[PDB]
């Protein structure tokens, strides 16, 4: 059970372009208030800090990276999210856009 996500990185700040059903139903949160945007606003107080800083970092680089992170759905409750961001290269090496799968890990 996961959902999925595309960033373009032709935009400076990665913004969302396309959302699975799942993500809109997982997060609360509707198209209208997901695409054009960073996916950052699902983070919040607990959010821990260093991995925040491991997907920035890894998105500056355009590697890879897997990371576990504390978010909120639009009705404040939070939850688990293992969170898998893969870059896609146009052939001339430049990254085009950012997938990701978020899974609640909640349990
Ligand atoms: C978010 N999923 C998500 C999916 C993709 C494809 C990308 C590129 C990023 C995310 N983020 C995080 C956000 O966009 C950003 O990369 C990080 O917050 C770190 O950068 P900053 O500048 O904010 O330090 C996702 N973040 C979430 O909290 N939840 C996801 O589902």
């Amino acid at each position: 059970r996961h959902t999925f996500v595309v960033a373009d990185a032709t935009l400076p700040d990665c913004p969302l372009v396309y959302a699975s059903e799942g993500f809109y139903a997982m997060t609360g949160y509707g198209p209208d208030e997901v695409l054009g945007h960073n996916c950052r606003f699902l983070q919040g107080e607990g959010t821990d800090p260093k991995e925040v800083q491991k997907i920035r970092d890894a998105i500056k680089k355009g590697e890879a990276c897997s990371v576990r992170l504390l978010n909120y759905r639009k009705d404040g409750t939070p939850f688990w999210n293992l969170l898998t961001v893969t870059p896609i290269k146009t052939p001339d090496g430049r990254v085009s856009k950012f997938v990701g799968v978020q899974v609640d890990v909640t349990s």
